[PDB]
């Protein structure tokens, strides 16, 4: 007979070693400028969170710089990629659907959207 498992903490867990090993720096692969600021991160994560990334990745440069967004909105969209959670000022609002609308970040797009 067949046997199958199933572990409902396994997306979560997988993303919280991932957000940790970002911290550390360990086994990034990328690194995405923002304002003349370095920001170590990978691939695989910002690809599946963003279409943008994903075709952008595809160029295979290891480095990025991008001029739609402040490093402070794009660390902000870092921490919803690596942790599922996003922290922001009211005052960046704005600046977090300009961004999320380019990345096509359906979600942040759809609660910014709202929100204003
Ligand atoms: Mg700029």
């Amino acid at each position: 007979g067949m046997i199958q498992l199933q572990n409902p903490s396994h997306p979560t867990g997988l993303l919280c070693k991932a957000n940790q090993m970002r911290l550390a720096g360990t086994l990034c692969d990328v690194v995405i400028m923002v304002d003349s600021q370095e920001f170590h991160a990978h691939r695989t994560v910002l690809a599946c969170t963003s279409k943008m990334f994903e075709i952008l990745f595809h160029r295979n440069s290891q480095h990025y710089t991008l001029d739609f967004l402040s490093p402070k909105t794009f660390q902000q969209i870092l921490e919803y990629a690596y942790t599922a959670t996003l922290q922001a000022k009211a005052e960046d609002l704005d600046d977090l659907l300009y961004a999320a609308e380019i990345l096509e970040i359906e979600y942040l797009e759809e609660q910014c959207l709202k929100m204003l």
